[PDB]
């Protein structure tokens, strides 16, 4: 099983390099994989890496190409005119540029297949695409193929798709190598993945991560497991929890910490083309958006998430209405039954189902994991599974039976379609998680509830204080612990925004001062201040310097433990960019003692300013690096949806961003 050709060193400066004589009449048979390992951390807007080409006139669309574009995405075209065959295959989002300023080496290895029939792509170990056709192309049997080109494509005597970047190593094969003997070559990857496609959440798409380090040293991450691609809600998404014992360098299988059983956990490949890519899964409950933090006190690890019923709906369901009913000072979760047309029930003490219209209590109850029992009987439900085998997203009864839950579409009762937030806890930091309980309104009756804002609780120093960030609109919405977190209360402040997506993170300046840094609508990023541990808060005021889009990225923060330039210091870490979800950066900002405002002094690039760079969390790790979980890909652009593996984990040292 060896190379044909192999060869290194090419520096592809905008002059494509000619390898025609020592490939072209090695190439035998239909099958045939390349493998290549390259640099480009300054690329063209659109070039090609590898081209074999019919370079005569007339002939300009009979090539083989592997392209990349500076956007990070991965390509190859395989056209013959005479054929009438014109084949492209891509993905958005499959490069790395640079690490700690130095170039990287990707790993590509593209697998043609003739007797499968099949092209696939791998780049850093992660398949990016495996696509199957009916008219196979062998790469080698295009019409007049006279050229083989490195760093552009030859047509018609022309250089297209000019390259600037670099391959330190190519191989060509004869043969379909096997995915397993894909898995054996050597890669130099910059990240490590946590959770991937084909873990044991078995979800296909990742979003939303967090990081938390633990005082016993471990590290923990929880993240959103998304089922149908990666839209939010509604689809099927758990929340699923990763730990590192070891300062990030591996992490456990993953577990639930949240979950819903109506429709099954499926490793699905949600397509990408323009007809279908807006198919969800519409009649699931979900969680989404998950928020970590640690009890000092008890020892205790508690997890927030959004919580949404299958009826949820994205306008007239359900703001206006909390869900619960006040009944003597007390909030009771809400209820309908199959068949009523309003919700003439509601969850009393010990879940029992009481009948609102005659206050009569009834032969049902509620048990611990929002579970419907009759007469104490456990009521069941047929789960849903979903394909697109019909050429459509159906989703349809499996024949398998789970017990019945108010959140979920089958059930005799439903709650309001509205959002919730729920809580877990671990008594063995992330090693098992409880059944999730739903928190109390705290805007009332007739409002609806808040949203989580995904990353970290604040876990006050000096006291037992536990803070969760949430927002609606025109306010952020803190809930406040003094107890472990078995009671909550809220402190409201305002903010200049009507209906923003306000994600909110905090860090402890000093004992007792919060700052909290927040997504707004406005182009930048936002903060305010609190000096009595969260009781009352300032005005917003907003940092210059970074600039995130119109509709903004969530942004993750931490208080570095240790002194930077001899002054306190706090890392942020977001897109820095006008246009779209790229230029990841963790900015450093050092304390002015004087006052608590912030200079931002250095900004480090996670990767290229044209790279995707969304949603993020950061930690410090117990050795004093940075654990950095992130997004990198745009996750708002519409040309990036339903991407697997691009939810990456680094790790960097203060040295590095200085
Ligand atoms: O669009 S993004 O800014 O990438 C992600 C925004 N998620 C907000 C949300 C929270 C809870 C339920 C639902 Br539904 C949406």
């Amino acid at each position: 099983i060896s190379p044909i050709f192999q060869g290194g060193s090419y520096q592809l400066n905008n002059k494509s390099i000619d390898i025609s004589s020592l490939l072209l009449d090695k190439l035998s048979g239909e099958s045939q994989t390349v493998v290549m390992k390259f640099k480009a951390d300054k690329p063209n807007s659109l070039q090609a890496l590898f081209g074999l080409s019919n370079s005569k006139a007339g002939f300009k669309n009979n090539y083989f190409s592997i392209f990349m574009r500076d956007s990070g995405e991965i390509g190859v075209e395989i056209r013959d005119a005479q054929k009438g065959i014109n084949y492209l295959f891509s993905r958005p989002a499959s490069l790395w540029g640079k690490h700690k300023g130095q170039a990287v080496e990707n790993t590509l290895v593209f697998v043609s297949d003739s007797k499968d029939k099949t092209y696939t792509m791998y780049v850093n170990g992660i398949e990016v695409f495996s696509e199957t056709v009916d008219t196979f192309l062998p790469i080698s049997n295009i019409n007049g193929i006279d050229k083989a080109t490195l760093g552009a494509v030859n047509r018609e005597g022309k250089e297209h798709y000019l390259a600037k970047g670099s391959i330190d190593e190519i191989s060509l094969f004869n043969k379909a190598i096997s995915d397993q003997e894909v898995s054996t070559i050597p890669l130099s990857n910059p990240f490590q993945l946590i959770f991937q496609s084909g873990d044991s959440t078995q979800a296909n798409y990742f979003r939303i991560p967090t990081l938390y380090t633990l005082s016993s040293g471990r590290v923990l991450s929880s993240i959103d497991a998304r089922y149908g691609g990666t839209h939010d809600s509604k689809s099927k998404i758990n929340i699923a929890t990763s730990y590192s014992d070891d300062n990030g360098k591996t992490w456990s299988e993953p577990i639930f910490a949240m979950k819903f059983n109506d429709y099954e956990e499926q490793l699905v490949y949600w397509p990408r083309d323009n007809k279908l890519k807006n198919s969800q899964i519409s009649g699931s409950a979900s969680f989404i958006d998950s928020s970590i933090v640690e009890d000092k006190k008890s020892g205790k690890t508690i997890l927030l998430a959004d919580v949404m019923p299958a009826g949820i709906g994205n306008n007239n369901a359900n703001k206006a209405d909390s869900g619960f009913k006040e009944i003597n000072g007390h909030y009771y979760l809400k209820l309908k039954k199959n068949g009523d047309n309003d919700f003439r029930y509601t969850v009393r003490e010990n879940g029992v189902v009481y009948n609102e219209t005659t206050n009569k209590p009834t032969n049902y109850t509620i048990n611990d994991k929002y579970e419907v029992l009759e007469g104490g009987k456990s009521l069941t439900v047929e789960q849903y599974s979903v394909d697109f085998d019909s050429g459509s997203l159906r989703e349809r009864h499996n024949g398998k039976q789970v017990p019945m839950n108010v959140f979920y579409k089958d059930s005799l009762f439903k709650v309001t379609p509205t959002n919730y937030i729920a809580m877990t806890t671990s008594q063995n930091r992330g090693e098992s998680w409880e059944q999730f309980k739903l928190l109390p309104p705290f805007l009332g009756e007739k409002h609806n509830g808040t949203y989580l804002c995904p990353g970290q609780g604040l876990a006050l120093k000096s006291s037992n204080r536990l803070i969760f960030a949430t927002y609606t609109s025109g306010e952020l919405t803190y809930l406040i612990s003094d107890d472990s977190g078995q009671t909550w209360k809220k402190s409201s402040a305002s903010i200049p925004f009507k209906n923003a997506t306000a994600e909110a993170q905090m860090v402890e300046l000093r004992d007792g001062v919060i700052r909290t840094f927040f997504r707004t609508t406005t182009g930048k990023i936002a903060y305010m201040t609190s000096r009595d541990s969260g009781e009352t808060w300032s005005k917003v005021s907003y940092i210059d310097g970074i600039q995130q889009t119109s509709y903004g990225t969530q942004v993750s923060a931490i208080k570095y433990s240790q002194l930077i330039d001899g002054k306190e210091a706090v890392i942020l870490s977001t897109p820095n960019s006008r246009s779209g979800r790229k230029g990841g950066q963790l900015v450093v900002g050092l304390v002015n003692k004087e006052d608590d405002s912030i200079d931002w002094k250095y900004h480090y690039d996670i990767d290229l300013p044209s790279y995707g760079y969304a949603y993020s969390a950061i930690t410090e790790l117990p050795n004093h690096h940075i654990g950095v979980l992130f997004e990198k890909y745009d996750s708002w652009s519409r040309n990036e949806l339903h991407l697997s593996n691009v939810v990456q984990y680094i790790d960097l040292e203060i040295n590095d961003l200085t």
